[PDB]
């Protein structure tokens, strides 16, 4: 049949726009299972594939709570072609704030969702692909998994993790014929008493400047889901794909400053200059 | 008054050797609180204490379980001096196997201990260090935080995360007079049924091949913890502390060839060759 594709975080954003893109393909090439934590909020999504003349059943919607591996497992059992050719690990959470401000539950949910959720998926699906000797797996990365961002300490922790996880696997799955690629996004588009009370005067100031500077870079350089979604195809279709794919070239310079000096000294100074 | 040092995971290895090295420094500069998950395992440490002759009072132990933020606050409370000049986030866990063989609680145990653990510590101790405008935090890093290694997927994920968490904080922490540095360690000194069934046959061979090479490399490469602890010392004293310190040159060129190929596929082969 088609190349089967299962994707996570299809509610809003990237996962949504990529789900529709592959379903609607001029080839009719890819059967898509989009997955959602609330199956109800698939309103957003079904319009923009009815909208695009997505052929007889090119888009299926399953419920997948990445925090829970029974839910991951039901989802595999209810993929009735009994393979996956393309796995997209996209669900993710952000956590912005001063570290000592952040709720412990919030900290663990970001890890559980960003990192462990992705481990569940690869646990559930990855054996089948190795059994076979082909399969592709695509993980929504972040430039914040590649370099550290003030006040995104955990989010970044969480995306560095994915790199770690994916790079280690990649090394093992070289001779197996299974392929693994990270898609590294810059930004993309879709308390003050409390903050002060849970930190100090100096951090509070730095948080709000970071925010201004952040809102700024968002407006000069935030990409849109469908662009990002293109880089996924570019890597699906790739004959022999690479471990990474960058969506913009805009942070190659800051990155090269980090790769220049492993002591980390140049990068810390730079990025602090950049931000404040 | 002495420099107040608080160190997690002093049961053994690096943190045991670091706590005693500091307690017995001829300067008698250091007041060390050596923490352990379980107080019953503090024997080797005390053998080691009077053995290097740490003076009376240079060393006390505390129970501290980095999984539990109440255990973190109880400990912080036992710092009689009411301040911490040097924090050493060293507690750590390993996890070695095919990803799909690893169990769910284990996978999470590691993140919770290696990553969240370090967050709780930093959450409970950075506030005072920022108020004072002084403080050093040292974090036990790994080769596996810098480059992925087959069959250490979750281990490396948890160590990539510290790189992330640490770098992001360091970008914020530079105007505050609080220094955070990572001590990047290579290897350091001090069922098969189950594994076959939870994975495929070719993986199985690759695992005991890895293991063979991994024991192979622990004989040609493993440093004394004495050597490693001296690197922590150097970082502590350094007037201009950099974000990373490496205890060895060995793996630096794998790190370089990793760094100048952002695509990542050179590193991937390089490491596969190295290993199999
Ligand atoms: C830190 C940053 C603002 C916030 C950006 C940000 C925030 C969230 C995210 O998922 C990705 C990115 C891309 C890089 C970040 C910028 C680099 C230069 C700058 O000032």
């Amino acid at each position: 049949a088609r190349t089967v594709v299962l994707i996570t975080g299809c509610s809003s954003g990237i996962g949504l726009h990529l789900a529709v893109r592959l379903a609607s393909d001029p080839s009719q090439s890819f059967k898509v299972y989009a997955t959602l934590r609330d199956l109800k909020t698939q309103g957003r999504l079904w319009e923009a594939a009815r909208a695009l003349a997505c052929p007889p059943g090119s888009l299926e919607t399953l419920q997948l709570d990445v925090r829970d591996s029974k839910s991951v497992a039901a989802a595999r059992e209810r993929v009735t072609e009994g393979r996956v050719d393309v796995l997209v690990c996209n669900a993710g959470l952000g956590l912005l704030g001063p570290l000592e401000a952040l709720g412990e539950d919030a900290v663990a949910s970001v890890l559980d969702v960003n990192v462990v959720g992705t481990v569940r998926m690869l646990q559930a699906f990855l054996p089948d692909m190795k059994r076979r000797g082909s399969g592709r797996v695509l993980v929504t990365g972040s430039v914040g998994g590649l370099m550290g961002l003030p006040f995104n300490d955990v989010y970044c922790a969480s995306k560095f993790a994915l790199e770690g996880l994916c790079e280690s696997l990649a090394v093992l799955l070289l001779p197996f014929g299974v392929h693994l690629s990270l898609i590294e996004c810059g930004p993309v588009h879709t308390s003050p008493e409390e903050v002060l009370d849970r930190t100090d005067i100096h951090t509070f100031h730095r948080f709000y400047q970071y925010l201004a500077h952040s809102k700024q870079v968002f407006r000069e350089a935030a990409q849109n889901p469908e662009e990002v979604a293109e880089v996924f195809l570019t890597a699906l279709r790739a004959p022999k794909p690479t471990l990474r794919y960058f969506t913009t070239e805009r942070f190659l310079p800051l990155l090269r400053m980090r790769l220049d000096d492993p002591s980390g000294s140049n990068y810390v100074t730079a990025m602090h200059r950049e931000v404040f």
